[PDB]
């Protein structure tokens, strides 16, 4: 029949049954959460496009349950197997692509925090990804999906679906090598991006460099905070060279000096020098009065979250304002990494040795072990339709 | 961050004691087993000599760490020796993991599916392992291993060896994720391979079957005692060194790290034990 055969005919009918029911509930409810949202916009498109990918897979699951309940016999017409295989490839790589693009969006939102045609970009990208993956998945519709073999007992035959690999196929090896190398290349980008977001939003600023990294941004993680030190020193040099800003600056403590520096990085010496009254309240250590007067500016209307953070730093002289910043993003980063390492990485680790075993290039004792592993990763990869809807909690839930 | 290291005096007591014991015992047991092989299945014997060479490399670095921890974490010796110490410690850790795993797989295919080609195959595979591991270990030679930092008592400056970690480094963290994941991938292939050996050896229907079954247990003993404690701690500790944790966790995981580092060194003394359970 097959190497891993024994348990696969029991595994998939149970595993895929749970997944079918949970995944149809989770993605169906997610289309209720999406519908009830008319007031993030770009991320919303990727999420809805990701659900569209899940629906395509979920609908094929009844066919796999029956195929495995029939001891691996594809009794329906051949093209329904072509379509089933095709939609599996679509689900997997649209999910890899849409999780990838959600990660990049959030990375740019944290790393570079600076039109309503952002929606036009989410739609533009989603289409590129669909054309790229549906185009690649189309090859599954031109293949001979099934192979007929004599049954072990009786007078019958067994019709396998996308299990047959012509012994020693070279295109198969090149295609499977490309996909795995392209996957871990994509996985490395995702891992780096989500670890930057996490690193940035976990590690609470204790200086002006870390403080301006949250509010203004800064690419990757380097120590050679030394280049940015130069920009701050040049900013302080000018502040002290300004008769309107020097008395206040000199009078302030190091944490409050950073808040003034922050303001200067945002609106410049010119901008900050036009806060005569608020600056006088600071020079006189009238923290609450200064804080209240600072909230009565256009700065507060224009950038409220940064203003609130800087005003708090002026009021308290502590870094508490930067303790739990952008938690929607911090949790998004963890969730995308969970969905990636759980669902996609196991399958992609097991993929190249299993293809080599299935092209015969590996021994019978290993071929049997890697086949068993393969059935487990194929189940892990299917949990994606139940797991990936969790990301919607970024849109709904507040911290 | 180097200021958080003045709180752990434990390592300066632990390493000079434990590394002196490991050095002497190891140099003896390894020097001894090199005479066992000199006064002489054949493929397995090739992996064992190489595995003993990985041990010697690290054993020769032990007197340097003894001196280092003796001088309260001050690398009094030349700074280049620090790169060489780190390099050889990495070689020892992963040449051991590879050669033990390659021994485990030799006995797996020799039990589940049983001369001049095996000797040549074993040398091939052995040279692959050295090239792969020494290739990665060589990156320790191009780093800035040493960092001058103040001492617990006064304004005096000590020189650390491979203790500096750039705050919030994502690539340092990615490397450690790669190595910890690869280790548990390699270890689980080993765990399965060995457990199949002990299962097939427990259910076979006299002396040949009795030694190879008890050998699969030695490879597991070495993995669970020496390598698994360290690779469990490696990630939580790395995170602590990159500033991703609290001071309370920092101290807990750093102390555990000293224990697992000592436990990793016991592999020099525990792996020559495989020589008898086969030859
Ligand atoms: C992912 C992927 C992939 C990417 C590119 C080429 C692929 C694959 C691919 C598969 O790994 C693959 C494996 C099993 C099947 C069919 N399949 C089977 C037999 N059981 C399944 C349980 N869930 C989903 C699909 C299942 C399939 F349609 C594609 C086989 N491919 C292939 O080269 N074939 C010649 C089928
Ligand atoms: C294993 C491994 C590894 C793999 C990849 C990168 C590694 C490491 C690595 C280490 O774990 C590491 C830790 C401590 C030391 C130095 N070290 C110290 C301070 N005490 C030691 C006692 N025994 C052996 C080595 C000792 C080292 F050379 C390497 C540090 N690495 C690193 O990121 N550095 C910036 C040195
Ligand atoms: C015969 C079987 C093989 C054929 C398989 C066909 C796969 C389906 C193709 C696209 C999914 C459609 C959903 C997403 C495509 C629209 C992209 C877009 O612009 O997203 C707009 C967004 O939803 C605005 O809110
Ligand atoms: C960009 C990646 C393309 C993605 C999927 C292509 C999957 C199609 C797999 C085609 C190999 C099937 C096979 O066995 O064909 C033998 C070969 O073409 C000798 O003529
Ligand atoms: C050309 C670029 C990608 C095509 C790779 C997918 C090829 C899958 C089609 C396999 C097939 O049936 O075609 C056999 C042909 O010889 C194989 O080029
Ligand atoms: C064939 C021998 C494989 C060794 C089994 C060790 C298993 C322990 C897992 C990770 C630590 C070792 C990481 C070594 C992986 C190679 C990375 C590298 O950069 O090495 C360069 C190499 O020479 C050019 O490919
Ligand atoms: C697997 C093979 C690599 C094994 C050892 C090299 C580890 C050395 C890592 C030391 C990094 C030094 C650093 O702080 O630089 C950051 C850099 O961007 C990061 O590549
Ligand atoms: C085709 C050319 C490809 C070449 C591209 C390299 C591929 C990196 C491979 C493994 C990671 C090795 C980790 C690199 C070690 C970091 C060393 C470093 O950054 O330098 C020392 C620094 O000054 C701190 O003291
Ligand atoms: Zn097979
Ligand atoms: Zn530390």
């Amino acid at each position: 029949s097959h190497m891993d055969s024994e348990f696969r005919y029991t595994l998939f009918p149970i595993v895929y049954s749970i997944i079918f029911v949970l995944g149809v509930i989770a993605n169906g409810y997610v289309l209720w959460v999406f519908a009830r949202l008319y007031p993030f916009n770009e991320i919303k498109i990727f999420m809805v496009n990701l659900t569209m990918a899940d629906m395509l897979f979920l609908i094929t699951l009844p066919l796999w349950i029956v195929y495995y309940q029939n001891q691996g016999n594809w009794i329906l017409p051949k093209f329904l197997c072509n379509v089933a295989g095709c939609l599996f490839f679509i689900n997997t790589y649209c999910s890899v692509a849409f999780l990838g693009v959600i990660t990049y969006n959030r990375y740019q939102a944290v790393t570079r925090p600076i039109q309503a045609n952002t929606r036009k970009r989410g739609i533009s990208l989603s289409l590129v990804i669909w054309v790229a993956i549906v185009g690649a998945a189309s090859y599954f519709l031109i293949l001979d999906s099934t192979n007929t073999v004599p049954d072990s007992a009786g007078s019958g035959d067994v019709t396998r679906c996308f299990e047959h690999y012509e012994k020693g196929s070279v295109p198969v090896l090149i295609i499977h090598i490309f996909i795995v190398f392209s996957f871990f290349l994509v996985f490395l980008i995702i891992l780096f991006c989500n670890l930057v977001i996490i690193r940035t939003l976990l590690m609470q600023p204790v200086n002006i460099f870390e403080m301006l990294r949250i509010d203004e941004g800064g690419g990757s993680g380097g120590d050679e905070e030394k280049l940015f030190n130069q920009d701050v020193d040049a900013a302080v040099r000018g502040i002290l060279r300004n008769a309107k800003l020097k008395p206040v600056y000199d009078s302030l403590d190091a944490v409050r000096r950073a808040a003034l520096i922050n303001m200067v990085f945002q609106m410049g010496e010119t901008g900050v020098a036009g806060f005569t009254n608020s600056l006088r309240m600071l020079q006189q250590k009238r923290w609450d009065e200064a804080a209240v007067n600072l909230a009565k500016s256009r700065w507060y209307n224009q950038t409220p979250n940064r203003a609130k953070r800087v005003i708090t730093t002026f009021r308290t002289g502590t870094w508490d304002a930067y303790a739990e910043v952008k938690r929607r993003d911090l949790w998004m980063a963890c969730t995308v990494l969970a969905v990636f390492i759980i669902c996609f990485v196991p399958h992609h680790v097991v993929q190249l040795p299993w293809t080599l075993a299935e092209l015969g290039f590996q021994d019978s004792k290993f071929h049997q072990a890697i086949n068993d592993a393969h059935q487990v990763t194929l189940c892990l990869l299917s949990t994606n339709c139940v797991l990936n809807p969790v990301i919607y909690c970024f849109l709904t839930k507040k911290f």
